[PDB]
């Protein structure tokens, strides 16, 4: 996340950290993440595509800091990983970038709702805030282009959802973008998510309620201006997610 504000979370009890094992005993960090549900975790496909291999994968709730234990934080091992088969990446674009992934610690058991894990309610079908709707993205990911290290305390910021109209102007992202997607960026150009925040949630307040309005997955540099931060949009996929969650 490109400016915004360090957080806890507390504030972001939904937010799951993925890590990926190595050989030898380095675990580093792969991308963000929401849980659904106490057995699920969404997240990105293009963050996992490359090793598709559930066993290497370590899913942490309740987690603040990204090298650090935090009270009341539990790990998870992933049972299954589901990628969405008609993932395909472009020039920019990712394109159906979504993915599930069914958790369950050492003892079996999902996760176990707390102050500092819980589940972030889904939209409705087509069913999304008004384009200009202030939403806040959460992740560790980087705070400059320039770095090469990511943060080690969360961090959150606000954006503004951008219509599809706008977002397909030429000097913006044109034909690139689809109807699958979502745009959302500083009307002044100065915060945005970025490297390492993928797969992390696009809250927006719908009818007074947290909804999980969008995925990160793509954006021509960060921050840039005419560059907004695009998201898979999630009402979309609620068929996918309904299909390859029930058993």
């Amino acid at each position: 996340i490109i400016g915004g504000e360090f957080t806890t979370i507390e504030n972001q009890p939904w937010f799951a950290a993925i890590y990926r094992r190595h050989r030898g005993g380095s675990v580093t960090y792969v991308c963000g993440g929401s849980l659904i549900s106490p057995c699920w975790v969404i997240s990105a496909t293009h963050c996992f595509i490359d090793y598709p291999k559930k066993e290497d994968y370590i899913v942490y709730l309740g987690r603040s800091r990204l090298n650090s234990n935090t009270q009341g934080e539990m790990k998870f091992e992933v049972e299954n990983l589901i990628l969405h088969k008609d993932y395909s990446a472009d020039t920019l674009a990712h394109h159906n970038d979504i993915a599930l992934l069914k958790i369950r610690s050492k003892e079996g058991r999902c996760a176990q709702p707390s102050r500092t894990i819980q589940t972030i309610s889904l939209p409705s079908m087509y069913n999304d805030p008004q384009f200009g709707t202030s939403c806040e993205i959460t992740g560790f990911g980087k705070e400059n282009s320039t770095d090469y290290l990511y943060p080690e305390q969360l961090k959150m910021t606000v954006v503004k959802l951008i219509s599809h109209r706008e977002c397909q102007q030429p000097h913006y992202y044109g034909s690139e973008v689809t109807t699958k997607m979502l745009c959302a960026a500083d009307p002044q150009w100065k915060t945005d998510s970025c490297q390492g925040d993928s797969g992390g949630p696009l809250v927006c307040s719908l009818q007074g309620r947290m909804t999980l309005t969008g995925i990160v997955s793509w954006g021509r540099g960060c921050a840039l201006k005419d560059k907004p931060g695009v998201y898979t949009r999630v009402s979309h996929f609620l068929p996918w997610i309904r299909s390859h969650t029930k058993e």
